């Protein structure tokens, strides 16, 4: 009754190879935006219809032979958007290749394609009235912590007065449940009113807590926030805003939400039983994980020359480079197990891990810095290069 209708949600996950090098920015919407819209040319109604996941993101330097997947969303009844997008995509070698297509709902690939499945209204309403009746002691925290797609852009009371930039959130005391529910209420209305009593409802019935904010700015070279806060769910909330969370984990909260700007996921409490409702988290996730792009080779000799020089290094080395083999195959196998840490006098007295276990370490670092410098570049709590002498004095 809060929605009296609603589209039929449907998508396409795309797993794509890379044939050259290609480099990304931090965040990938804006590129694969821009390759939808000189692609498909459909002009205004791809406002109204669709809209993108990525979920690569922070991955700066990309290779040969790495792969690239995002989903599609699309909306409405009887589109043929998705045809389109198929004949158009199939063709689509070089630079881009193609590896393959997956239905979004159903998991089968994307062949006989004459119907796909439709996330009806009545099944997000099942698949959050059966989690509140799996889920309901009546005395219970039930926290879960909600986690952006690194932006998002809102109004903090839709204030009129700050006049600008400074209009948008960009800190945790801004964030009201209230406010977030009167959002989430505004998109999903406005979406269904493209194809009143209940404002006043949902405003006696906010019981939600934000707990442990980690909220910050992103300023991209635009404007967002990023970060994941603890909300909380007092026993007396009923299914129905349940409905308007889960249906907003995938249309999105926010200005703009076109671009793909103004999602996020949400990971309930561990312990829980197995229900996996509306997306799931196996499909929209990095195809080649970041533990792949550990174990491969150049990186691992990149790290071997970089730890040698304070190596200290006093056995053979053949036992420590099939040491290190063994280890990526167990690594592969996910299997490995570190070893403890050994106390060497160096004088003063040092606990240090066996090389090999080092080399692994310094291959993460290696692996993990591109895409840290460049968030704390781009970010609120960031380090200032060239300083501005007489503001540093």
């Amino acid at each position: 009754m809060i929605l009296p209708s609603f589209p039929d949600l449907t998508g396409l996950v795309v797993n794509l190879k890379f044939t050259a090098r290609a480099e990304f920015s931090l965040n990938h919407e804006m590129a694969v935006d821009a390759f939808l819209r000189h692609s498909l040319n459909l002009g205004e109604s791809y406002s109204h219809h669709l809209s993108i996941i990525t979920p690569e993101n922070g991955r700066l330097f990309y290779r040969e032979g790495d792969t690239y997947r995002f989903v599609v969303i699309a909306m409405g009844n009887q589109q043929q958007t998705n045809s389109i997008w198929h004949t158009l995509i199939n063709h689509l070698r070089k630079n881009i290749k193609l590896e393959s297509l997956n239905d979004l709902f159903d998991g089968i690939p994307v062949s006989s394609k004459e119907s796909l499945d439709a996330y009806t209204l009545q099944r997000a309403m099942e698949q959050g009235l059966a989690w509140h009746k799996a889920a309901n002691l009546t005395e219970q925290p039930l926290d879960i912590q909600w986690y952006w797609q690194s932006t998002v852009r809102i109004l903090h009371a839709d204030h009129k007065q700050h006049k600008g930039e400074q209009r948008y959130c960009r800190d945790a005391v801004q964030l009201t449940p209230l406010l977030l529910l009167k959002r989430i209420y505004e998109t999903l209305n406005n979406v269904a009113t493209y194809f009143n009593h209940q404002a006043w409802l949902k405003e006696q019935a906010q019981y939600i807590e934000i707990q442990h904010p980690d909220l910050y700015w992103i300023d991209t070279p635009l404007g967002g926030m990023a970060g994941n806060f603890t909300l909380s769910l007092k026993p007396g909330i009923e299914p129905g805003l349940l409905a308007m969370l889960i249906l907003t984990q995938m249309v999105g909260v926010g200005q703009r939400r076109t671009s793909g700007l103004g999602k996020y996921w949400l990971k309930h409490s561990l312990k829980h039983a197995h229900l996996i409702l509306g997306l799931k988290p196996n499909r929209v996730t990095r195809s080649q994980t970041l533990l792949d792009c550990i174990i491969q080779p150049h990186i691992i000799s990149q790290a071997i020359a970089e730890i040698e020089k304070k190596t200290n290094i006093d056995t053979l080395n053949e036992r420590t480079l099939s040491q290190v083999q063994s280890a990526i195959g167990q690594l592969r196998k996910h299997q490995y197990q570190a070893p403890k840490l050994q106390g060497f006098t160096i004088e003063r007295l040092l606990a240090v891990s066996p090389l090999y276990d080092r080399i692994l370490q310094k291959a993460a670092a290696i692996v993990l810095t591109p895409g840290l410098d460049a968030i704390m570049s781009q970010a609120s709590y960031g380090y200032r290069k060239g300083l501005s002498r007489q503001q540093v004095r």
